[PDB]
């Protein structure tokens, strides 16, 4: 008795690319020796940031909203004998298709009128300016994998090593209850970012006015 299950059904892994104009900024931002990459810290907090200022509002019309986690928070973790950076907050999170369209397609304006203006003389710093300050966490990663869940749907995984694509699939690990969780695997020459006293001073540096706690795990 040795069956064979041809079919599953859904596929498990889709696998994607990117809009040329994202696959190209991340080409020069995973590459580049630009020297003050400490920013992608604040573009991961900014965004974070910004996730849980819309659950805080959402959840004032609507109390229950909360139901998947009443604090508004940011945790960081460094982890060395993974080389990992995370970092998770309790925000709205991310639906498989905004997670899709965000990270893969929509982010096309901005990566393209920021490699412009780069060309013309602007510098990575700005890359918020142009709302994909996201990608900025290629300066130190080489692999970025993005764990969301929103009360509207279900927990996805998406991860990429900028060749050009990414894949999402279902995550059935460890529920993170609503949020974001960003995981970078560093880049060898980065692991000082492994480092509490470094990550403090990261934090302290740029983001001492967030609104919101953030807390270091080591
Ligand atoms: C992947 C990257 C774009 C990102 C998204 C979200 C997220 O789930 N967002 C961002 C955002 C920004 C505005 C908004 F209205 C809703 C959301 C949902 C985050 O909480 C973080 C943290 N680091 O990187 C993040």
């Amino acid at each position: 008795h040795m069956p064979e299950e041809v079919h599953h059904g859904e596929e498990e892994v889709e696998t994607f690319a990117f809009q040329a104009e994202i696959a190209q900024l991340m080409s020069l931002i995973i590459n580049t020796f630009y020297s003050n990459k400490e920013i992608f810290l604040r573009e991961l907090i900014s965004n974070a940031s910004d996730a849980l200022d819309k659950i805080r509002y959402e959840s004032l019309t609507d109390p229950s909203k909360l139901d998947s986690g009443k604090e508004l928070k940011i945790d960081i973790i460094p982890n060395p004998q993974e080389r990992t950076l995370t970092l998770v907050d309790t925000g709205i999170g991310m639906t498989k298709a905004d997670l899709i369209n965000n990270l893969g397609t929509i982010a096309k304006s901005g990566t393209k009128a920021f490699m412009e203006a780069l060309q013309a003389g602007a510098d990575i710093s700005m890359i918020g300016q142009f709302g994909v300050g996201f990608y900025s966490a290629y300066l130190v990663a080489e692999k970025v994998v993005v764990i969301t869940k929103h009360n509207d749907d279900e927990q996805y995984a998406w991860e990429s090593s900028a060749g050009g694509s990414f894949t999402v699939r279902a995550d059935h690990g460890e529920p993170i209850g609503r949020g974001t969780k960003v995981i970078l695997h560093l880049k060898e020459d980065q692991t000082e970012y492994l480092e509490e006293r470094r990550v403090k001073e990261v934090v302290k540096k740029h983001s001492q006015f967030i609104g919101y706690p953030i807390t270091l795990y080591l």
